[PDB]
């Protein structure tokens, strides 16, 4: 036997193991493992919540947050902050239309404005404004939420860099700027999969691409980037069970539940 | 003279300069509009020089490094840093008496039927406050900075700092006095005044004021908030506006330059 479905849910509200492998002799033994291992599970959580109280630390996504941007901005990256909310023109120059399957995954605020559900449009226009006064390449990044209805959640925080203009070897350059983002999240080992995707056992956590060409000009920039999922991250060194624990919560603080 | 700027060239002195263009004063509108056309020219040459030194030397973001120096301030006092949902429900900001005659309820951003854009980090501080009530004796300390929105010195997307102590030792007023010295010192901006004002919420905050301007309002309670939260024991938080204080620290003549913008970067206009 395997743990049931409902068992695996069960150790996973508490318990951040993997439980999803483990196999047994009879119902009996199942039974007697899963209740071990949700006692474990429930006062683990427990320590680990009187442990953040004792000894408090910055929150773990901020920590992952300000970790890369270190590693961006020693490799000569500008922090940028845009709003979150864009225009449905934005959207639509970015070919997200209301045929396209992400468009009816936007969060409408009314008319003419949705909450972002990816950082690209802003940072492209950033980019774009920063090279009219300049000569030459602008290497950019923002950190912060981005919006779908819906590893998924409705509200994550995506790490998206870009890099304009003359370049040489480009997608060797993108590679690069992966590596060092992987690398500074404590994650070094990955896939590249096919526009390049990031993998970790099979589960993506980056899409980048060069060349994503800005049809108010006819004559473009060279243009690299890469869209990271932070909480994707975090949730995969750490090793949480779920998506839900290390990023923004009411429930969950730092991979520990709170109620 | 008597003579000012027009409000129209205070704002086109403004768009791209930060100096202070409201105290100039004319004998006339000929050399109102002389030092006007001069003053326009400084301001775009700073603002050009300010850019080109943000490309020549890559940095944090200003409100990013506003935000950490303050977190690490507040974390070395034992608070601890929480991240919570943009989203909240109908029914928390009900909780907050943000119903439906309320002038802040007319400033909510719905996202359908039940579900809104935080105004303001306190529901979800409050919940988590109480929950790690459950798991210690001693005083619960936690902060958030984090966007918030309001249909609107004024952003309709803000960063709040929002700090709360629960069950503090000492008198909850001065404690919270002590927790506004360390943001505000961390900050960088030791000195503020505190001015008692009228809330609808809380019926009277504790203000943070520079030179008459708010940039957080504080508040002990009051006990009905608290009881409405489930929290029975002395209490206290503040609400700090990071994009204002940013502002008046570096001298920004409006408040939309040192945040989150696809036209200002740390100061300057890009476009
Ligand atoms: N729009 C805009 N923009 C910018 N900035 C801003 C805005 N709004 C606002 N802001 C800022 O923030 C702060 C705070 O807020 P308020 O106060 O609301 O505001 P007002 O007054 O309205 O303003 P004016 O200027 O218009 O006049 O406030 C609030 O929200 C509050 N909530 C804060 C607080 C207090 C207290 C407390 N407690 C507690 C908690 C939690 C838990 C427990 C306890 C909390 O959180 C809190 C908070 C201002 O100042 C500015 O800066
Ligand atoms: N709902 C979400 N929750 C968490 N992370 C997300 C979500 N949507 C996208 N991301 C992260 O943002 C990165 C940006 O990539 P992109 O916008 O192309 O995603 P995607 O193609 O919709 O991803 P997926 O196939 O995993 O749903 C993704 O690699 C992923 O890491
Ligand atoms: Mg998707
Ligand atoms: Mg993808
Ligand atoms: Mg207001
Ligand atoms: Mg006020
Ligand atoms: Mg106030």
């Amino acid at each position: 036997v395997k743990y049931t479905d409902a068992q695996i849910q069960r150790l996973r509200e508490y318990g951040n193991g993997t439980y999803e492998q483990k196999v047994f002799e009879d119902l009996a033994s199942r039974d007697a493992a899963f209740s071990k291992e949700m006692s474990v599970a429930s006062t683990d959580n427990e320590k680990k919540i009187k442990g953040m109280i004792a000894n408090p630390s910055r929150h773990g996504l901020t920590q992952l947050m300000n970790d890369i941007a270190d590693a961006l901005v020693a490799e000569g990256f500008i922090e940028v902050r845009t709003p979150i909310f864009i225009s449905k023109d934005a959207l639509a120059r970015m070919t997200i239309t209301e045929d396209k399957p992400l468009f009816k995954q936007v969060f409408w605020i009314d008319e003419k404005r949705a909450l972002r559900p990816m950082l690209a449009p802003n940072l492209y226009s950033v980019m774009r404004d920063l090279r009219d006064h300049t000569d030459g390449p602008v290497k950019i990044f923002e950190m912060g939420s981005c919006f779908r209805k819906e590893m998924h959640l409705e509200e994550f925080t995506m790490l998206a860099l870009g890099d304009m203009g003359p370049r040489g070897d480009a997608t060797e350059v993108l590679k690069n700027y992966i590596s060092v983002v992987m690398k500074a999240a404590g994650l070094p080992d990955y896939d590249l999969v096919q526009t390049i995707d990031v993998e970790i056992n099979g589960q993506e956590v980056c899409s980048a691409a060069v060349g994503p060409h800005d049809a108010a000009h006819d004559v473009h920039e060279p243009c690299s980037g890469a869209g990271f999922g932070l909480e994707r991250l975090l949730t995969i060194r750490e090793k949480y069970s779920t998506v839900k624990k290390g990023g923004a919560s009411i429930s969950y603080l730092n991979g520990a539940k709170i109620n």
